């Protein structure tokens, strides 16, 4: 069987690194491929088709062309970017539900390894911000009726497997 999963969220939340680290078992490091592509993993036996998107505003009109026949969406935000997190409810949930009113959503917080990073915490403090905590993410997930809320690091592959196992379980 074949499942189509689309991954959405602001530019730089780690969407492409999440897909390559998951399917490669390696953080692409300093050269992240720039061609927006679709990837695939066979897991048990299911084929998970993983569609990357261009999350920048410039692509607002073209991006939804990859949405038809999506089985499940990953809405990604960076745990160390409250602006990407606010955009879950400002932008991504309304956009996904406008085109796909009944497709299940999974809310994914990314870059978990930076949550307890001194240098990241300090830079956010000077804008009077703090990383998104687990209770905050879970609250957002039930606000938007996400079937599940998960946190992961593409860099350390902590939590990464569960994201896509849960994506498959939202289908089937
Ligand atoms: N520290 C850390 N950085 C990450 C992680 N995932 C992605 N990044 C970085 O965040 C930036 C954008 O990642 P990318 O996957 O291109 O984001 P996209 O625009 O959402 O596809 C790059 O500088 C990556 O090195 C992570 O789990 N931890
Ligand atoms: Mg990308």
């Amino acid at each position: 069987q074949a499942i189509k999963c689309v991954v959405v969220g602001d530019g730089a939340v780690g969407k492409t690194c999440l897909l390559i680290s998951y399917t490669t078992n390696a953080f692409p490091g300093e050269y992240i491929p720039t061609v927006f592509d679709n990837y695939s993993a066979n897991v048990m036996p299911v084929n998970l088709g993983l569609w990357d998107t261009a999350g920048q505003e410039d692509y607002d009109r073209l991006r939804p062309l990859s949405y038809p026949q999506t089985d499940v969406f990953l809405i990604c935000f960076s745990l160390v970017s409250p602006a990407s997190f606010e955009n879950v409810r400002a932008k991504w949930y309304p956009e996904v539900r406008h085109h796909c009113p009944n497709t299940p959503i999974i809310l994914v917080g990314t870059k978990l390894d930076l949550r307890d990073d001194k240098d990241t915490i300090e830079k956010l403090k000077e804008k009077k911000l703090t990383p998104i905590t687990y209770p905050q993410g879970l609250a957002m997930a039930k606000e938007i009726g996400a079937v599940k809320y998960l946190e992961c690091s593409a860099l350390t592959q902590r939590g990464l497997k569960t994201v896509f196992d849960e994506a498959i379980r939202a289908v089937l």
